[PDB]
């Protein structure tokens, strides 16, 4: 199992001021480190954060965290379940900041909650450097859903942080799972007046102000003050990133359809087919990517993540090919995007 460590710097906190932390497996044999970012939506004002604290408190507090966790999928240490990185050092960072891992604000007089997701990541990295990460050769920053978007926001900040601390030999990379969202046309429309009616662009715009959210500097320089919400969307922030990033995205992601107000007539058929085509287009020039034509959400820490295949290649294989490419390869591809246009036209889609 993975063992819990609460942060020694107790001023880096979850939403309610309790200390953040991380779960760690060690692997003295290995110089490879995997840091996984958990997902789970977000909140963007007092009222919907208060609701989250009553019925989703583990995503806002460490008071009730268990001592241990079992690694699954890419966090598993058994080769039978994890053909990719089963011998690596494993780290699971719980999502307890409700800020898509972007915040840098403390609980104070004027703030009922702390939003410190961006600071949680640097503090975990800092404390791991005394536990063997100083000798690493690859640091893979991974994440699912809101954690996948967090990879896109923080992967270059982790690189920068290690360069400034004097560790130029650690290769920082990113693996973003199910966090590649589109600010597309919704199937049905509502003005942003409450949680259920606010589109992602409007909700994130409010969240950034509420969290004191931070985005990558090169992306901020393009869109400039007040327009930082653009950098939460993968196809806009990805071209500004310098670290290598592998993008995993279902073509018909359930969270995307939810925020598009989709829950089949001709109008909805065309909408669903157009969504797959628009997602497929934004990945055209992403060299390392895995995008199956399925209706689902998340993959990389699911125990049966090895089942799905695109063009006959599994995700663990594609990630292995990505490793080899960073040392095209005969029979070991890294760009795998389905072209069939309906959910589950790939027979290997999860049931
Ligand atoms: C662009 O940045 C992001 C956009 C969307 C999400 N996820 C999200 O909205 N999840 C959700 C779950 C349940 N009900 C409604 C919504 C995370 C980041
Ligand atoms: C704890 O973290 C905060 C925020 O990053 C930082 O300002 C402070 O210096 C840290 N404390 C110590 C003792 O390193």
């Amino acid at each position: 199992d993975l063992r819990l460590h609460l942060l020694l710097n107790t001023s880096v906190t979850c939403n309610d001021g309790s200390p953040a932390g991380y779960y760690l497996k060690e692997s003295r044999g290995s110089r490879r480190w995997l840091l996984f970012l958990e997902g789970g939506w977000y909140c963007f004002n007092r009222e919907n954060c208060d609701s989250r604290y009553d019925t989703m408190r583990r995503l806002m507090s460490s008071r009730d965290w268990p001592r241990t966790r079992t690694g699954t999928g890419i966090l598993s240490s058994q080769p039978e379940e994890n053909p990719y990185w089963w011998n690596a050092n494993m780290v699971f960072i719980p999502y307890c900041s409700s800020d898509v891992w972007s915040g840098a604000s403390s609980k104070s007089e004027k703030n009922e909650y702390a939003f410190m997701g961006a600071l949680i990541i640097q503090e975990v990295v800092r404390e791991l450097l005394g536990r063997g990460l100083s000798g690493a050769k690859v640091l893979l920053l991974a994440g699912s859903s809101a954690g996948g978007t967090g990879v896109l926001l923080n992967v270059d900040r982790v690189a920068e942080q290690l360069e400034k601390l004097g560790y130029p030999a650690i290769q920082v990379r990113g693996l973003a799972d199910s966090g590649w969202f589109l600010d597309n046309k919704q199937y049905r429309h509502t003005d942003c007046v409450d949680t259920i009616t606010c589109a992602p662009t409007e909700a994130i715009r409010r969240g950034i102000r509420y969290w004191n959210g931070v985005v990558p500097e090169r992306c901020r320089r393009q869109f400039q003050e007040g327009e930082e919400w653009n950098c939460f969307f993968g196809y806009k922030v990805y071209p500004t990133l310098r670290s290598p990033v592998f993008v995993v995205q279902w073509l018909f992601d359930e969270a995307q359809l939810t925020v598009d107000n989709v829950h089949v007539q001709e109008g909805l058929r065309l909408y669903i087919q157009n969504l797959g085509r628009e997602l497929r287009h934004t990945l055209k020039d992403v060299p390392a990517s895995f995008a199956p034509a399925c209706l689902s959400h998340e993959i990389i820490i699911r125990s049966h993540w090895t089942d799905v295949q695109v063009k006959g290649t599994s995700l663990p294989r594609a990630l292995h090919c990505w490793d080899r490419s960073l040392h095209p390869l005969k029979g070991c591809p890294v760009h795998l995007v389905d072209s069939c246009p309906w959910p589950h036209c790939n027979p290997s889609c999860p049931t």
